[PDB]
């Protein structure tokens, strides 16, 4: 029966993108569902069809990391081995020191008590959240509500957290800390609740990741299938053509481009080199990307943005930087992806993930070279076996639980820890 | 099993937005869904957070009726009363005539070809159409594709078409005429294709109308319930605040204002009005209609929009002219309406079904004055049994299954229909 039902995210929307088919599942089945996050996300919750909260204040993160021109791959922010065999005790707790202090509480911390105030008034009986915005289980645990993440990740923030307790476990009593416990106990300190560890990786994990390719970790996690939300979509004219040739589909953006920093191989490089091969390029690239090329090849079509879902089918391969909505809209549909990237969120995991099943090719961005393209590319498109190894993770994806199919699950799961 | 799903809808924001709760619950469940009009509604379909398809060229229609100044309502154009009685052979043959030529025409014919067109293209198995968006159910014939309304409306177009065929089996051979035969049975024609009755009323109807307010038809009828969209949403942070005393909301839109005209009750003498009563008045008006004002009552809080999905939970009074948005979010919140309006489109029918079931007003806009909406909106706060009647259809609703339980049987009626 009838749920007032509360998203939290971070003011990306990237991330937001991935929350939307399950927020709008829980709402076809008669729940209330509002999202939350800074007031700089306001516009794009309201382009999701979702009604949108703005709380807090905005942060200046996004207006720093596109004054950058620099990677943001760094050994202490690169997540993609939580192994106990990588990790010292020191080594652990000096990257939860590091992504707490630079990351998460300047994700959260500015709309945190916003958030907490919202649920007071609003009282949702869950609060879903993306996996970095710990305001959300802060949010619930105050007003008594079931809380779950919702993935977009190969969950290395869970699998670095059970490395992290592990060689919590084995210090003297002494110099036990826990960077994560301080900040979050910390807020709900001051509202009178204790912290927990079911704050920091939910109380249930819905995860839209294939299981095959999943890191297995101790929680009660709910399957569900990856459908494609790529933002704002109209379908342009000229997608009625079939190509006659393999489309090869290319993605920067000003998030990517933000992140891989300006040191990598020029993205007109790119183009060049996939402009001397027998494909069909469509190139999805921002403003300032497009007037740094001098010419554009007569197989290549430059876009501003084109939603994939409806691009990819019959694609032969897509190229990206291992971003979810990406690397998920490519997976269902089949297409061999190669991922040249960095070691940040799980974007290297992305890559290494397919490439191991065989499904696709990473490369780490600093070894990317117009011959290694060139390469990749042909292999993606002529090997067939990166063709059917993307086909059996398409069946995977397509044998998980809808949305739909998991509302009641997700039902009887609030029931069971709400208040 | 997977559908692709086309959704078609004339160019008016209002319609699409009554479509977006079923569209998104097809979508949650796995299938494709794309949402095709003119280019004219394509920013609006975006905001949906759904796929649009813009077809054909835009029409001149709703640049004609702002600047018109002048009411809707014509006897050709009353359909609130489709009875036999009321209609001799003559009667109801003018009213297609008119209908079809001077609003279904100019809704379709500008993008029914490129409709079809993208129909043949995109090969999809299941087309759900707006009532008056008959291009929908021609495209879906041509390309063999199951088809339904999704009714916003209480079905005064379905029950016409009975009076119309009742009196067509009437009269002799040599004067039989059906405006919708030639002008859909044309269009159909040159496809190599012919006419059939369902292209009139759908193969089956998905009804959002309380089954207790909705003429009884011979119709495949699925009852599904209706989940309020109204448009882009946020929370606005005066939100928070109860009121101490009733609220009562007053809805105009740039769609009643092209509607009612200038002649009747200024909406200025509307605010003035509610302003000398012992309530909180929250009126929601187009930007003419706010420097048209020459002082803000104390009681009273103007806006551009505000989500009534957000506004009307324990509101006391919604007025309005009768738009489903409106309607159905205020019957979802159990809030008595008022609904002063005109014989256009189903609006009087929305007002005479609440009044009958004694859970709202209705008065035809020309009687409207200072003191019917001073008595009115006393009643409807005073007298319980308003609130009482509003709360007994707020119940049927509930009972209604929603999108998400009525999936499997649009499933299952499109595997049956078509190919
Ligand atoms: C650039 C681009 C992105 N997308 C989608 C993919 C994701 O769902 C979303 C952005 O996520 P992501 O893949 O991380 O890329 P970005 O750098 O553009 O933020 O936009 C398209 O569908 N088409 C495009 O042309
Ligand atoms: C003006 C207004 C409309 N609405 C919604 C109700 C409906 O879902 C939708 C359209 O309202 P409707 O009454 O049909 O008006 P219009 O034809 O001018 O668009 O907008 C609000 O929620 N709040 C507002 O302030
Ligand atoms: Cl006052």
């Amino acid at each position: 029966s009838h749920m007032r039902i509360l998203f939290a995210t971070v003011s990306e929307k990237s991330h937001l993108f991935t929350m939307v088919p399950l927020a709008w599942s829980l709402a076809a089945a008669g729940h209330e569902v509002h999202v939350a996050s800074n007031p700089a996300l306001t516009a794009s919750i309201k382009s999701t069809g979702l009604t949108a909260v703005p709380v807090g204040k905005d942060h200046n993160l996004h207006e720093m990391l596109t004054e950058n021109r620099d990677s943001l791959e760094n050994p202490l922010s690169d997540w993609s081995t939580p192994e106990l065999d990588r990790h010292s005790w020191e080594q652990v707790l000096m990257k939860f020191k590091v992504s707490v202090m630079f990351a998460y509480q300047t994700y959260n911390d500015c709309m945190v008590h916003e958030l907490v105030d919202y649920a007071r008034h609003w009282q949702p009986d869950l609060v879903i959240w993306d996996p970095v915005t710990y305001a959300g289980p802060v949010a619930a645990r105050v007003v008594g509500a079931a809380h779950a993440r919702l993935l977009w990740c190969i969950d290395i923030y869970a699998k670095m957290r059970e490395v992290f307790l592990a060689r919590l476990a084995e210090q003297p009593e002494e110099r036990r800390e826990d960077p994560m416990a301080d900040w979050l106990g910390g807020i709900l300190g001051r509202y009178g609740h204790t912290f927990d560890e079911e704050v920091v990786v939910g109380q249930w994990t819905i995860d839209q990741i294939p299981t095959s390719l999943q890191l297995p970790l101790s929680l009660r996690r709910v399957p569900v299938r990856y459908l494609p939300h790529n933002g704002p979509s109209e379908i342009p004219d000229w997608l009625r053509e079939a190509p006659g040739r393999p489309r090869v589909v290319l993605t920067s953006g000003v998030s990517a481009r933000a992140a891989l920093g300006g040191t990598f191989m020029p993205v007109a490089d790119m183009i060049n080199t996939l402009g001397s091969m027998d494909i069909d390029v469509v190139a999805a690239l921002p403003p300032e990307e497009v007037e740094a090329l001098e010419k554009v090849p007569a197989n290549t079509r430059i876009v501003d943005f084109v939603p994939l879902h409806a691009l990819l089918p019959g694609a032969s391969v897509l190229i990206h930087h291992g971003g979810f909505g990406s690397w998920g809209t490519a997976l269902v549909n089949g297409v061999p992806q190669f991922i040249p990237t960095i070691r940040y969120a799980d974007w290297w995991n992305k890559g290494t993930s397919l490439h191991e099943a065989g499904a696709g090719l990473v490369v780490h961005a600093s070894e990317l070279t117009a011959e290694v393209l060139r390469e990749s590319v042909e292999r993606l498109v002529e090997d067939a076996s990166y063709r059917e190894a993307a086909e059996r993770l398409r069946e995977e994806n397509q044998r998980t639980p809808t949305p739909h199919d998991v509302v009641p699950v997700i039902e009887e799961l609030t029931a069971e820890h709400g208040r």
